[PDB]
C-alpha cells in the first residue's frame, strides 16, 4: 500500500477513547493565539518597519522625548511607548485588539507586567506561553510550553500528528488526542510504517507535523 495510505491506516488504528487526554482545537486557538506561541514572536521585529521610525522609538522609550515617528505603521508601538511614558492605563481589551508583539522582540503585556507587576494575573493571557511562569498549575499551558519549537510550530500549522516527546499528538474532528508510546509505536509497526523526527531526518518525503513517515 502506498505511504499515504498507510498514514491513513495508522490513524484508524487508535481508539481514541484510550487517549491520555485531549484538548478541544477551536478553545486552544481562542486561547493561545498563533503569536503567543511561536518561537519567532520572541525575536525582534523591528524588520517590519522603516528603520527611522524605530530610531525614533528606542529614543522614545529611551529618553520619553523627542521627534515622534511619522510612519502609520508604527501606531502601536508608539502608543505603547507613550503609555509607558506617561503612566497611561493599557487595558486588557487594548492587548487583545493589538498585535501583541513588541517590535523589540516578545509582547506588549510582558514589558507591561514588568512594569507594574500588579497586573500580571490581569495581563497573564496577553504574554506569550514562554513568558509566563505558570504560577496557575495550568496542564495546557505547562504541556504547550514544554514542546520544542518542530513540536510548537507543527501545533499552530495545525498539522494532522505531531510527535511530543514520547507522546504522539493526532488531531481528529474538533480535537487533539494524546496517546502514550505503549500505543502510538505498536500502531507505526501495524501500519507497516517507520518514522524519523523531522529534526533527526537526512531525508524527508513524507512529513506529517515533525513526523518524517516511510515504509517499515
Amino acid at each position: 500500500p502506498s505511504l499515504p495510505e498507510r498514514i491513513d491506516t495508522f490513524t484508524e488504528l487508535f481508539n481514541y477513547e484510550v487517549a491520555l487526554k485531549s484538548y478541544d482545537i477551536r478553545i486552544l486557538q481562542s486561547n493561545y493565539p498563533t503569536k503567543l506561541l511561536s518561537p519567532d514572536s520572541l525575536l525582534p521585529q523591528t524588520s517590519d518597519y522603516p528603520l527611522k521610525d524605530i530610531q525614533q522609538l528606542y529614543s522614545l522609550a529611551n529618553t520619553c522625548r523627542g521627534k515622534l515617528p511619522l510612519s502609520p505603521l508604527i501606531t502601536e508601538p508608539l502608543v505603547f511607548t507613550r503609555a509607558i511614558c506617561k503612566g497611561t492605563q493599557l487595558t486588557p481589551r487594548w492587548f487583545s485588539r493589538s498585535g501583541l508583539i513588541h517590535p523589540g522582540g516578545g509582547t506588549y503585556a510582558a514589558r507591561y507586567v514588568e512594569k507594574y507587576p500588579e497586573l500580571r494575573p490581569k495581563l497573564a493571557q496577553y504574554m506569550h506561553i514562554k513568558e509566563r511562569d505558570n504560577e496557575e498549575g495550568d496542564e495546557l499551558l505547562e504541556s504547550l510550553q514544554n514542546m520544542d519549537d518542530d513540536a510548537i510550530n507543527a501545533l499552530i500549522a495545525g498539522a494532522s500528528m505531531f510527535i511530543e516527546g514520547k507522546e504522539m499528538w493526532l488531531r481528529r474532528g474538533d480535537r487533539y488526542f494524546v496517546f502514550s508510546k505503549d500505543v502510538w509505536q505498536e500502531n507505526v509497526a501495524n501500519a507497516g510504517l517507520s518514522y524519523t523526527l523531522a529534526s533527526q531526518s537526512k531525508s524527508c518525503f513524507v512529513k506529517r507535523g515533525n513526523i518524517c513517515w516511510d515504509v517499515e
